[PDB]
């Protein structure tokens, strides 16, 4: 989508309403799945709520988008190589575009809150480049993200239950090794209304529950291989003080001369399961993360379908 010049990034839509559009400003790439970020501070200062995304990506050059609200972004630069980060503190996800999978919209009600005391000053637009084909004629690219504000308060408030691996060590050439997260969730009831995977490229499978009263009720499960989008949950799933959040990733050692862990770089690996939520506005919270296994023996009665591949 073209470059904007003159106009600037924000659009006012109405008295307390407006549009930011984080663009690529004008970037040129070298090489193939070449990994793009920049930020942009929040105009308002005061607390804002972010209601909607409109992807302005051109269809030909980008594979996935990626949008972060944060404090400390990476580089206080015109933009950078992602190699280098994200966010300095923890980058919360709020919104990715997949090429072949077409996005949700947030629920009518539903929204981040950013700025103020406490919520993101930043934004971090990701961009991942695939077929580096497009720059033969050698234009600029300007594609992003355009994302609507509001200072008017929304009644329901988005958030991110991120769960992920820290520990998982995949031995060399070895054919399955699971990797279990689990946290009992301890705040007001959440609605887990979509869910995101990202796995690098060892991952078979993702799959995260809700485990009440030793039960387990299917959040999400995907090929992490798939293009990483969020994806809409099938049946919306309250989770309750007392409930058990429980993951899986499933791993092989395949084509692999040398074991890997859990890290940064492509010939490491992560695990982790995005978990969009949404709460009351006055009991909720923005972000919650898990990153430990505290009911590893109760992984025994996980359902099968999470050890088959999609
Ligand atoms: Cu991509
Ligand atoms: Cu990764
Ligand atoms: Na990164
Ligand atoms: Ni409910």
């Amino acid at each position: 989508n073209e470059c904007l010049g003159t106009i600037g990034p924000v659009t006012p839509l109405d008295a307390s309403d407006f549009a930011l559009d984080i663009r690529m400003p004008g970037v040129t790439p070298k090489e193939s799945d070449t990994y793009f970020c920049m930020s942009m501070r929040l105009p308002v200062d005061e607390e804002a709520f972010v209601i909607d995304f409109k992807p302005r990506a051109s269809m030909d050059t980008v594979h996935h988008m990626l949008l972060f609200g944060c404090n400390m972004p990476s580089s206080t630069g015109s933009y950078w190589f992602c190699d280098e980060g994200t966010c300095t503190d923890k980058a919360n996800i709020l919104y990715a575009w997949a090429r072949n999978a077409p996005p949700t919209r947030l629920p009518k009600g539903v929204g981040f809150r950013v700025g103020g005391e406490t919520g993101s000053k930043y934004f971090v637009l990701q961009v991942h480049y695939g077929d580096i084909s497009a720059f033969r004629d050698n234009h600029k690219d300007c594609s992003g993200v355009s994302v609507h504000l509001t200072r008017v308060p929304q009644p329901l408030i988005a958030g991110m239950y991120l769960m992920m691996s820290v520990d998982t060590v995949i031995p060399p050439g070895e054919k399955v090794v699971n990797a279990d997260i689990s946290c009992q969730y301890k705040m007001y009831p959440m609605h887990v209304f979509a869910y995101r995977v990202h796995t690098h490229h060892l991952g078979k499978v993702v799959s995260g529950y809700r485990v009440r009263n030793g039960q387990w009720t299917l959040i999400g499960r995907q090929n992490p291989q798939l293009p990483q989008a969020f994806y809409p949950v099938e049946h919306p799933v309250d989770v309750t003080f007392g409930d058990i959040l429980a993951a899986r990733c499933v791993f092989t050692g395949e084509g692999r001369t040398e074991a890997t862990h859990i890290g940064g770089t492509s010939s490491d690996e992560m695990c982790n399961l995005y978990i969009m939520y949404y709460m009351e506005a006055k009991y909720a919270l923005s972000f919650m993360t898990c990153t430990k296994n505290v009911a590893p023996d109760m992984f025994r009665t996980i359902p099968a379908e999470a050890n088959i591949p999609i």
